[PDB]
């Protein structure tokens, strides 16, 4: 936020990316600078034989494909839902680095965020087996944007074959945790919608 | 400069998580590793800092230490308040700073994915050919040898010491390894 997107995106390149379009993908080596005005992202990896694998969700206010601003793709970056997303050129940024040193802040303080959740998603996934795994992954989609409140919990936007791909297993494996879970009286699938008490 | 110097030897503990100290750390000569323990005192090793690698450095924009850094020799660190480093922003040292933490995001989320959809059995099964980083693997005529413990591969793989001694039993009658003391050969 801050009074430094003004001085950034003040030569807008706004585009629209409707749900499950491709923004970004791994390997291409293009210099450009992402901001999310409105909508969610998707960011995606391969495993060890070319599978895709979801890391995390960027939201409003974020910034992505910035990892190339300092000295190739990193990640597959995918619109969830309808983005509103401005461009900004790697040349436009490091010229405006130089008229404010707020930016690199700003932008560091969204790459120490990135960090903390990706550390704290190596070590869910080797002290964690995979019905712990579907356990955290719904009890962090809370805390997490677009979940509005229900009466006896959460409601959250979310597929099983989305978990699978969050937590290291087949959407049949998963059909369990869910299945196995809905059945104690944590949650509640129904569809591309789940509720969480 | 000066001040600053301070020299951890090998084994010791610089940060501790959950502390809350604000300082940024530098390191001249030496390497760290960066662990995270679980949530009932087990280890696992995230990765290595080395000469040249800032670290302490995640609430140096905002807090409670994500991770623990342990000194894995005798490691020269500086440190730098997070005010000095401010007030040096001015301005080249913000971008070698991002350029260490850009580098950290893609080497473990690259970890990520090589840890998910493996189980236990599955992360010693490339960890033991993953052993060939280590500084202290010799050559085997029909494999590599390296001596190695099993609290040591438990740190890599996060996983109990009595757990990754059996899955060794079934790897030694599968065909990759044989055990002898502290000291294992790897086969192909
Ligand atoms: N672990 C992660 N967490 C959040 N965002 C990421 C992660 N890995 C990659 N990205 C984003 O995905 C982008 C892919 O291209 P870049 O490497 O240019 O910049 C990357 C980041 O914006
Ligand atoms: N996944 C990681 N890879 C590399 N370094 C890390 C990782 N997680 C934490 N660190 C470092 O360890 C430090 C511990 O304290 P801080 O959170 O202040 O800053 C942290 C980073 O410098
Ligand atoms: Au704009
Ligand atoms: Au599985
Ligand atoms: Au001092
Ligand atoms: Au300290
Ligand atoms: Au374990
Ligand atoms: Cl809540
Ligand atoms: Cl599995």
């Amino acid at each position: 936020k801050l009074k430094h997107l003004d001085k950034l995106l003040a030569h807008c390149h706004r585009r629209r990316y409707t749900a499950k379009s491709t923004i970004i993908y791994a390997g291409d080596r293009c210099e450009t600078l992402f901001f999310i005005i409105k909508g969610s992202v998707t960011i995606l990896i391969e495993d060890d034989d070319g599978r895709e694998m979801i890391i995390g969700y960027l939201n409003s206010g974020d910034f992505f494909g910035e990892l190339g601003l300092f000295e190739e793709r990193s990640a597959w970056v995918r619109a969830k839902v309808e983005c509103e997303v401005a461009e900004i050129s790697y040349a436009k940024f490091r010229e405006l680095s130089q008229q404010d040193s707020e930016i690199l802040y700003t932008l560091g303080s969204q790459m120490a965020d990135r960090l903390r959740k990706t550390t704290r998603k190596v070590g869910d996934l080797a002290f964690l087996d995979v019905t712990g795994r579907v356990a955290r992954t719904l009890l962090d989609l809370c805390q997490q944007p677009d979940a509005m409140t229900h009466p006896d919990g959460m409601q959250i936007k979310i597929t099983r074959q989305e978990i699978g791909r969050i937590v290291g297993c087949s959407r049949e494996m998963v059909g369990r945790v869910l299945k196995s879970l809905e059945e104690q009286g944590l949650v509640h699938v129904k569809g591309k919608t789940m509720v969480v008490f």
